[PDB]
């Protein structure tokens, strides 16, 4: 049976790029019978990436067992609630990630390669180099895009020196001008006007279990926070519906200005006091400004984890 | 600040060797201010290893915070209950291990290098090579000893092809004949007659939390199982005391004949039905013979994990 390689639910560019690239690396370098798949359709930014390099989106699955798989390799995630529905029924052969670890356990030893760098694609690319496996233009393009996507063109505080070193290498392999391509790709993911309120709050959203509470943290990239706030009423309605249908304790939406590097936080839930403590602010009409925030893994999750536990 | 590098409670040769070696690697490759420390004194096997290569036992600590450390690097373990007492109060900067993952979580991203190989020392050695950092005779000796210890001289089912590949290389760097040295160090850890019953059951023992139950799994290396069983009365008394003192639901002792690769399982607790299901045998007078069993991580933990969750 093939070993399925995939990123998290609501995959982003890095999730798609890292799983596609690692599935290939695992075949060439480790002789594993892998297959890259996805848990969701590409969102707009990734659609731009796939079209630019001429790569088909990995097929979407809903059950690892239904595919006949016995083993899986996770990229860009490790928390079970962010993975395939029946993740508990298959063996986790390996994990390549750059996120915090939680709600993850195995009965047996496994392979894990985690680094606190800008993207999982960055880790995968460096693994290509260490194993002397040639990187095609298409794979370079997808990995480069994952890196650019997750670090907002190397300016996010999650950007590691090693990310800055490999970006130009990947751009060369991908046949693109790093800044020219990067800016175009990032802009492709800021067209929120084409999305309904219910769609926008689930484009890039993950669930975190904080002290027994299921907290949904969503993020959207924009070039104008004010414009998004003009739709506050409809967004709040969508959020309330999401909370009711999924049983979340709280919903935190990051409206991220990727040009100026700040996020307006729109939150609704039963633990707003914990949200305010985490962000050192006071919500007014369900929102407040979080200066300098662009990263969920570095500027939202650690803080919420701490506030919910104390 | 000082980053402490250490193995699990009741450290064995691999725990001591891998942490000693990794602390050096981290300092040499990145200039990190690391310090290898231990959570306990070396067992008799490791004492032989340390004296053989002229290395002092890493100093023992009881609290990471008491040492002024804000960050730690764990080797040979990841489960919090097997780590430093205040592991939840410090940041886990990195982990190098070859065990299953459980009871481990972080608020922030981190470094993790896990591989299902024979020892953590094996992983550390290959990391030295990946970083182009030369290995001294003493560090080679400690890492080789960790590998020999955890795989019983490369004959345990946990032995990986990569372990067999690096063994001769490490032996040459350590200046020893692999078989001659291996037999000598392994023998040094089989003197059980001189240990009290209370000492014996805690030489090499780890706690696993299975479905809310704290199960203690200890192991001792011997050349004569029957000889150890002559002391069953006092050993059981020590086990009952340990169960009472620590609130364990069950205690499993592996009496391992390292010459013939078999283990007698002596178990006492509230879930013997789950223990019998895990090993597919019947306990008589609290014990049963398990042919071919020598590995806790491969032949005990996965099986108990499954039976306790059934
Ligand atoms: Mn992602
Ligand atoms: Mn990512
Ligand atoms: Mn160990
Ligand atoms: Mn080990």
């Amino acid at each position: 049976s093939k070993i399925l390689v995939f990123g998290h639910q609501n995959p982003d560019s890095d999730a798609i790029g890292s799983s596609y690239a690692f599935a290939y690396l695992a075949r060439e370098a480790y002789g594993l019978d892998t297959e890259a798949v996805a848990l969701g359709e590409p969102n707009e930014e990734t659609a731009f990436v796939l079209d630019y390099f001429g790569v088909a989106a990995p097929r979407v699955i809903t059950s690892a067992k239904a595919e006949g798989a016995e083993q899986v390799i996770l990229t860009d995630h490790n928390e079970f609630q962010q993975s395939v529905a029946d993740i508990a029924e298959v063996e986790v052969y390996g994990v390549v990630d750059h996120h915090r670890v939680a709600n993850f356990e195995t009965a047996n030893p496994l392979y894990m390669r985690l680094e606190p760098v800008g993207s999982a694609s960055s880790i995968v690319y460096r693994m290509f180099k260490e194993h002397s496996v040639a990187v095609s233009k298409e794979i370079a393009g997808l990995m480069l895009s994952g890196l650019i996507s997750d670090t907002l063109l190397l300016k996010s505080p999650t950007t590691h020196p090693t990310d800055k070193a490999i970006a130009p290498e990947l751009a060369e392999l991908a046949g693109v001008n790093l800044e020219e391509y990067g800016l175009a790709m990032l802009k492709a993911g800021t067209n929120l006007a084409s999305k309904s309120a219910e769609e926008l709050i689930d484009i890039d959203a993950k669930t975190f279990e904080l002290n027994g509470n299921n907290v949904r943290v969503a993020q959207v990239n924009t070039v104008d926070i004010a414009e998004v706030l003009e739709r506050q009423a409809e967004i709040e309605a969508a959020i309330e519906k999401a909370i009711a249908d999924n049983g979340y304790s709280d919903f935190v939406l990051m409206i991220t200005d990727i040009i100026n590097s700040n996020s307006e936080i729109l939150a609704i839930g039963s633990n707003m006091d914990k949200v305010e403590a985490a962000f050192n602010f006071v919500l007014e009409n369900n929102h407040a400004f979080l200066a300098g925030a662009v990263s969920r893994k570095k500027q939202v999750v650690p803080q919420l984890t701490e506030s919910f536990n104390a």
